[PDB]
């Protein structure tokens, strides 16, 4: 089935705001950090909120990408958003998804957020992907996450 790995970080900023920049832009927002990883996502089908469908494609010089994206949930009471890569090119012949759950809090007293995000690795059972080959696919877009957010401390007026 999955295998899950997590990450913690805070904002200055109030939570909900960090909120929408998944929440419309998580599939661009490794891209508006670095573009090389993708041309982010175009909006295939759905008003843009729970359900939503993307596609994910192309990289900053080069064609690599194409995925299937979903928007699986908004849990905005929680301030917690789902969404999928619904498998795609290289990964898809030994995945079935990759999942990614974001949450949003405010900071205990800090007055800005705490950020999660956790990646979830869904596999095909015959095919399942080495454990140490998972920790290196999160570490690859946990890298960029602290990234984005090394941007947004530099720039800390900009919700990334």
């Amino acid at each position: 089935g999955v295998f899950c790995y997590e990450d913690e970080a805070t904002s200055v900023i109030p939570p909900a705001r960090l909120f929408k920049s998944f929440v419309l832009d998580a599939d661009n927002l490794i891209p508006k950090v670095a573009p090389q990883h993708f041309t982010g996502a175009e909006n295939l089908e759905g008003n843009g909120g729970p359900g939503t469908i993307k596609k994910i494609t192309f990289a900053e010089g080069s064609e690599f990408k194409y995925m299937k994206h979903k928007v699986e949930e908004i849990d905005h009471a929680n301030f917690k958003y789902c969404y999928s890569i619904i498998e795609g090119g290289p990964l898809g012949h030994t995945l079935e998804k990759i999942s990614y759950e974001i949450k949003m809090a405010a900071a205990p007293h800090g007055g800005g957020s705490i950020l999660k995000i956790t990646s979830k690795y869904h596999t095909k059972g015959n095919a399942s992907i080495s454990e140490e080959e998972i920790k290196a696919g999160k570490e690859k877009a946990a890298g960029l996450f602290k990234a984005v957010e090394a941007y947004l401390l530099a720039h800390p007026d900009t919700y990334c």
